[PDB]
């Protein structure tokens, strides 16, 4: 053990992200700038939407698709992300609603110096045109734990995350992700959990502009 722990993951890095798609035939193109230390499990992140503004669906959907490098990992935990990079990796994810919406996420993440780059792609159908997502009746995700495992040879991340909704209720989803690094020889972790809570700090009325922060930390049992 004689190599830079942090030669490619630095203890504060910058991220850079642009996102694509559409919900329900609303097409969107939303920039991503900020920053964030790895090490720590945290970071923040301001939103700008450059097309399709202002959305007609709720912003809280597509929140979780603006990087599992931003974890806290113990030392007896294999990261899988951290040991992702220089080159980096790409996640695969599918959303599925209680009310019949799915979405399928994927975001391709490189790393260029100091800079998180992302290529993410939001595809969500199926909502109901009097469901909350439409409606804009959320409010936002509660902190919940992420279980990463291997499923079939991939790194995979099932949860069971849960909307609030104005009035007292809650609107559920179920997420599936498959992280998968670039190079094709980095080691698989153990089963482990990733205790996670993503906010939305601050917006304007039509969530034109929003700041996103998320704060994670990794365990076993």
């Amino acid at each position: 053990d004689d190599k830079d722990p942090m030669s490619a993951i630095k203890p504060d890095m910058r991220i850079k992200l642009r996102m694509e798609g559409n919900v329900n035939g609303h097409h969107f193109v939303i920039d991503g700038d900020g920053t964030g230390k790895p090490y720590e499990g945290k970071q923040t992140m301001d939103l700008e939407v450059k097309e399709g503004g202002p959305l007609p669906f709720a912003f809280d959907i597509l929140t979780t698709a603006f990087n599992r490098v931003f974890v806290k990992y113990p030392d007896n935990i294999q990261d899988y992300f951290k040991q992702s990079f220089p080159k980096g990796y790409s996640w695969e994810r599918s959303l599925t609603f209680e009310d019949g919406g799915i979405c399928n996420a994927r975001n391709d993440i490189t790393m260029e110096g100091d800079t998180f780059y992302n290529k993410v792609r939001f595809y969500g159908t199926n909502f109901p045109a009097n469901g909350p997502v439409m409606q804009k009746k959320t409010l936002k995700w509660e902190p919940s734990t992420e279980k990463m495992y291997v499923r079939d040879g991939v790194l995979t991340g099932d949860i069971e995350m849960a909307l609030l909704l104005e009035g007292n209720a809650h609107y559920r989803c179920d997420f599936r992700t498959t992280y998968k690094a670039k190079e094709k020889g980095v080691k698989l972790p153990g089963a482990h959990f990733v205790d996670h809570a993503i906010e939305i700090l601050s917006h304007d009325k039509d969530y034109n502009k929003v700041k996103l922060y998320e704060h994670a930390v990794a365990h076993s049992g």
